[PDB]
């Protein structure tokens, strides 16, 4: 089988509340602010797509939230965003391997040249075959071109495929493809599923 | 009684594991030579207590470990610091003070003025009464004075004191004035402490 693990809210524990509260601490904007302004519009998509540089996408936030920041200061509070290991997942996704199934990431992300990122954390480049990410490909879920490269490049059909996202809309994308699509609803959802194909 | 908590690894988790990983990234150094090479000795102690400043903590420690890095690329990756609250403990924190309890913070901090830092969480500042700061007061755990200005600046006394922290030496130094000191050795220590504790009323 090949097995498409999303990254956020999948693989890790992201939580951007972080980010919002380093740029409240710097800048002094009250977090309720922040929480009312920071919105996952066309920039986020763009950037996603490495379609608009790092700077751009920073100018396009900073503008929509009213962050007196410069690149460097936007960037270092992007930096605090949390994050923490699923190690029921990490390891899940090396034995699905050892048992000579094929483990991959496909990641919508908005990574900067400048921060230290999750798919470059050591623990999750050793988990997968490959890491697929937007800004790599200039594309992004749910788009189907994005499901198609990967199954492409892979060498596997839908039917043979199945992809684990927290994002409804991601798994809807990944359906009208006709791949096996799992919503990630909690930390269980995962280690449920594979209880029984693991045995 | 005055609780007194330790920061980390007692009311978060905190791993600079990340932080190294984030000077990895940029610097390409291998991992495993920073891991080597970050050891907390002399500039740590005297940025601890706010002897020196966060350029001349951050050239040391870039010094120490051949970091070719600004302080802005120091700070940036200092900020990337692992941080997951302990939201057992925060609740324990609150339920001690609508008790009437008196509940504080004692923090060994190498906070910089760039960075976003534990103590500043709104959800631990408003967990306690008063949070002490080692770069604010020029001392750190675990010199007797520190734990002293707490006890005088709440006016209690070591026996009606009960101090948790995950390091060994601070837990001593505490011990040496007669305040109760729990080792924090996991996730465990507090919520069990304080079961213990309610157990004993009637
Ligand atoms: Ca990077
Ligand atoms: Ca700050
Ligand atoms: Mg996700
Ligand atoms: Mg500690």
């Amino acid at each position: 089988m090949l097995y498409i693990f999303d990254l956020g809210n999948v693989i890790v524990d992201i939580d951007f509340n972080r980010v919002l509260g380093a740029w409240s601490d710097l800048t002094r904007i009250p977090l309720a602010s922040l929480k009312k302004s920071f919105h996952m519009g066309e920039a986020f998509h763009q950037h996603e797509r490495g379609e608009i540089s790092d700077e751009a996408f920073a100018e396009a936030l900073c503008h929509e939230m009213a962050l007196p920041l410069s690149y460097e200061q936007f960037s270092h509070g992007w930096q605090a965003v949390f994050v923490a290991l699923r190690p029921e997942v990490i390891a899940i996704m090396h034995k699905l391997r050892e048992q000579g199934h094929r483990v991959v990431v496909l990641s919508n992300t908005n990574r900067l040249h400048t921060t230290f990122w999750p798919e470059e954390y050591p623990e999750i480049r050793d988990a997968a075959d490959h890491i697929y990410l937007s800004q790599d490909l200039g594309m992004r879920k749910p788009e189907a071109r994005i499901y198609q490269h990967v199954l492409q490049a892979e060498g596997f059909s839908p039917s043979d495929t199945v992809f684990f996202d927290d994002n409804a809309d991601n798994i809807e994308g990944a359906n009208q493809l006709g791949i096996t699509s799992i919503l990630v609803k909690d930390k269980t959802t995962i280690p449920d599923y594979f209880a029984k194909v693991l045995c």
